[PDB]
């Protein structure tokens, strides 16, 4: 019996259930409670607090958990992570007064403002530099221009929350909020050791299977060889014929990033009825 | 012309109009109106009380509807159910305050809430027990805290609502809340029995395809044998040549329930890029 | 880079960015927000009012919009209409108070309230007719009972707000509300033209796709070549061998509003295990 | 210690917990749960069932609940109404299709949908007409057009769901839905009548005092007599000197249904500054 | 019977009920349905687009509406300004790029788009200067940035709307958005003159009493003269004596923006319990 | 111009922002902005998150805030209490797993987890005991399922939580939760602590006069003198004539605690027409 912590709300919180839906986990019932068990699958999930998801997995008894990096950065937890999923990823930043050249060397000695204060203070002792770092709940940006704190450090999506209080990011980034799938370190019991082996190898199927899209199309035999150099799939295309016997169809993996470009070569050597579908899982 | 009554609200409502969806008619245009009219498939939904649907089919005018299985065996209504749809399932139970080890003969001569008084006057009078039922309008529970009743039976989830006003469940489960599609009795004449099979053939589809997941997974031709009685298919699996002549790619159904298993299966011997995707319609 | 101006809110809002996604351009982030930036594609999405779009295409920078044909009618704007969409679609009629057998000649010289007096007044002046157009913002049915207008001129869906209001629809309809994709008039350079031709292929592709599904079964090969006239597919079937020798599965495409007969057709001729799936794009 | 039933939900609702509120009882922390304490006034509030609360006064522990005055005739509970509490009324009458003048000696032998089926069963009786009566869960208007019953019976606001669905109302009114306090029958002990009686003379505090305004004026000492006559208060007006010797204001109850028609005479007899405000509470 | 149109949504919608509840009339039962008739007062109520509100007063059969300056000095329509109601105002601007220094002759020949073009066009005829006004449905700021318009014309409230977009107001500003009681032109037949006259005083009643607070407390005799200079009230203040002969309780009305140095002053001289009540009605 | 910190959301957002309102400032236009300015008052508002208020007070450049007791027992902040305001008051304990009879010594040495480490830690020393306080974000109670702490500590209410989590609440309480007007320590110059002396006697206005009712009754002047002992008023009560020379109207402020009581003793000796109103503001 496994147990896993999910964010319960924000920005992770449908994308982590959308992930462990595709992996062929039982869904949320309705968000109002709290726990879902799942008796075929032989798991049960938690809906947790975001920030406090580490510390469950460091600390407690959850095998697994849902979180961002910039969370596990603050949270001092010793714990694996084991896969990158792909969302929620944003830049960390110290940010300051625009129109005031700020560099990383300005922060000695001053006041930071931040909800991540063990990222922050981390961050300054490895570059040599010592400040002084206040803990606020949330929404930090408000604290310059009411006298609290002289810079602030927070994820940065856009800039929109940046330009709405006049600040300007400077330095190098931090620990980003990219989602990870994080894991309880300890080797406890061989039989356990195979239980929790099962879940990242299918999650990592959904997160390896979404970078891709199938592509289908019907193909003049003359033009094979070409599509084959265009299109060579995962392994090698699956080549079909059609009644027709000039003609085939092909089925091939292709990059989402790179299906575009594809198409247009594809169309370019006869190629007809160019179908793309989306891919949810694949065991390479 | 077909009428077909639909949920409104509650658990069953949003399944309900996936199960439709899925078999091709038109979706609620918005939640706000009652009524949908699908000209081109020639049927008519109207979205009702749950609890007033099985009435709606035995005693108007409706062709079919969607409801749970125990409001069927409360209604009284003289339909016919034709296919279970595979959501919306829990137990029925009596239930009594914890710490008093009741049992079900306890109840004779006792007083019982719930919101489903002939279901429960029909149990039990078949178990040749007399009691006093007192129909309420929902949320029985608190009615044994609060002098109205001994024992309260009701449907009961994973035991949250029981647990939370110190209940406990005992005796012979009663009828289910599974969702059914259930069909006013009667054989009217001919082009209306031949109308009404299209629909239960289609829901039947969506209920069916439902049930697997179709595999798709490149498979070296020398473990071509061994692949083919680890995936048999519904007929036996689809077989087609990869440009590399060494490899062949297999398409094949697989039920749900059994995927994680057979996929293990095949990766140790030698299939690669193993593909799950989901299945909406199947018409065996 | 492109610009591209989606619906904000009401009816046409969720399936443009439906289709948006399909295409494959990234979807919107929040609901709050009212830009999206999407660095691969090269495209930013800009959320306004539904009666604005046609004039930011057509007066501003903006080189496409998806808006209702009615709101394009009424603009004035100079616009180029590239696609319909498949969505939306609602007839515009004038009507007038139930029980009078109002024509179109009564018209003349008499008071009509509208949200489109642009499109009404260009109506009647093609007809001939003069009469007295009032602007109104909103929910024009009302003004006929409160004294504005002695007839009104508005989208009709089936007609509830009509009846809930005891008017009457008359005479010739007038632009509709389908969806629609617009352009930009006019050459610029060149290096514009290609990457305004990619998104209107793409959106094409979704346009096209959608009104199809691929049909995939197993046959008897004995029943192959009525198959084959059965599903001709949009070049011709995938004929692949199952392991099984005296049969084979057949893919091909199909209109979305011939599939049940066609499913009936198979089944009579032998056809097993009849999957039906989703189609999303296609570039013919 | 006392227990008192509150609507949870409904038209009920709000002015029931207002009325509470004015009395001084404590107002519920959040919607969200589902008792209240009042440990200084020594009273439990539950929030429960509308259509139940009759039942739970009449066979449960209940002291006091606030219910429609329909619901109390539909439960059979045998309870004690108190006082009428000024809001939620509406009648309750049969309807049938328009344009077929129906009248009450045409239900004989007809199917009638009502969600308060003892209430009418009761109603029809008492006239000497048997009828069958078919219990639905709400919404009982489209049961005509669905086929399930020849007329209804049920609360009418203005008409509108009537007329919305082609419906007359006919027939002699029935029980109406008029707001009540409800209490158990029965004497129990002394000591706990006392406590009873305290209830019941707070809310009737606030039942009195809400039907009048307290009027403030300043008037010329020539014009008191008149005055004194057009308001008399509930005992006699207050008269108070002002700084100026010839003049006085004056302080009394009046009738808010009078309230503007007593205004206009005292400004026509040479009042000044006439100010209104409203009346919570008075135990006359 | 007197009809009244009353805004349905937007800032001006509760504060416009509030004002009619306080005048004594019935208040909107649920915020669904869109009329309310008032038997005892004699009056409908019918909940409309705020931008529509005049149309329906100068061209329609309403007899008065409550809607914003700024929509009556665009809507064209001839009515009467009765009252000026106390809320909802804000000022209306030109605006433009920052950094620019634009004045209003700067606009001869520009584009300026508007969602009040009448509003803008008479006030631009008035100066002397001819430009090209865009009428646009809503949130016009965005039109600079996306190339509709090179100025806009809008209502300001903080000027939250416009730094978010970079643009700064100039010049002398436009007709403003407060609230106001508007009446159709028109004399009729004196027996409804006098319905008219009798809504407009009860109106009034509160728009004049919720400019002040009654103020009471406690006096000494010996400062009595000093404390009628303090608060000399409407007509004189009212004095009544305590049950200690030393001592008498003062009553009088002070405007609201007052209230704190009157209270300082009469703490300063010896005044005790200084309390102080809304009003919410008063006929001067 | 004063700086004032007001909770954004949670239990102690609506009173704080009514307590406000009572005292005479301007309330916030809407929910969504985060800032009010008041110019009439010159005070701006702040809606910030309620455990950082204290940080913003005792760092920053507010001169008030609004919060609970408990957030600035945990903060350190050096702010003064100027006054206690009568809501969201709650007990603070520790708790753990119910049937294991826990005592404050059993803490030592274990794993104690808190929204509020800083309060925990400074309650623990002061008792002598040393243990491990582990920092969480939120809802705490089940991190003893989960196997983080041995205990907990938290605000209770009502012990809803706690029992729904099987927890026992022990050991003497802690800080408690009660809203509190903080305020910067420091002199700073004359002219500022006079506008902060301003706010704080407004807000303790409204804070005392909440304490009391003003009863209103007539009086026969035989019972005079026993009303009098009765309802001594905060100086002594008011009295006027009525009309009716042998009776008087009596006015004295009253307890709410009271009220009752006093009512039934005025009652006994023959008062009529007993009213009481709400007191909102009153300067002692
Ligand atoms: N043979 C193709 C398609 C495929 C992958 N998996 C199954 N089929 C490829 O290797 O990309
Ligand atoms: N031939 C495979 C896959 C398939 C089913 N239907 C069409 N193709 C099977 O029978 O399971
Ligand atoms: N060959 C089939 C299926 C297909 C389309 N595109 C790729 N495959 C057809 O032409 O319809
Ligand atoms: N004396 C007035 C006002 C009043 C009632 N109660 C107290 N004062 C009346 O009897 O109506
Ligand atoms: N006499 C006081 C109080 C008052 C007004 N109206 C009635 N009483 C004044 O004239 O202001
Ligand atoms: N004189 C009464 C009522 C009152 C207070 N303030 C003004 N009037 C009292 O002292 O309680």
């Amino acid at each position: 019996m496994l147990r896993v912590a999910v964010p319960n709300k924000g920005a992770l919180s449908e994308p982590a259930t959308e992930i462990l839906a595709e992996a062929g986990y039982r869904r949320r019932t309705d968000s109002k409670d709290l726990t879902v068990i799942d008796p075929v699958n032989n798991v049960e999930f938690f809906f947790l607090r975001p920030k406090d998801i580490a510390i469950y997995v460091g600390s407690g008894e959850l095998d697994f958990g849902i979180t961002g990096r910039d969370l596990v950065c603050d949270s001092g937890a010793q714990v694996r992570e084991r896969l990158a999923l792909g969302f929620g990823s944003s830049s960390f930043r110290y940010a300051a007064p625009a129109g005031r050249n700020w560099t990383t060397a300005d922060l000695a000695g001053m006041r930071i403002a931040t909800a991540y204060p063990n990222l922050v203070r981390k961050d300054l002792a490895t570059k040599g530099i010592e400040a002084t770092v206040i803990r606020l709940d949330g929404a930090v940006e408000i604290s310059v221009q009411l006298g609290v704190a002289d810079a602030i450090a927070d994820v940065v999506g856009s800039g929109r929350t940046l330009s709405q209080h006049d600040l300007v990011a400077f330095g190098e980034p931090l620990c980003d909020s990219e989602a990870v799938l994080i894991e309880r370190a300890g080797t406890d019991g061989q039989d356990q050791t195979e239980a929790r082996d099962q879940l990242v190898a299918r999650v990592q199927g959904v997160v390896f299977g979404q970078q891709y899209l199938m592509l289908d199309y019907d193909c003049p035999r003359s033009a094979l060889k070409k599509a084959t150099a265009i299109t060579p799939g995962l392994e090698s295309p699956t080549i079909a014929p059609l009644a027709d016997p000039d003609w085939v169809a092909i089925r091939a993996l292709v990059p989402r990033r790179d299906v575009n470009g594809i198409m247009d070569e594809l169309a370019a050597i006869g190629a007809k009825a160019i179908l793309a579908s989306d891919i949810r899982f694949c065991r390479f």
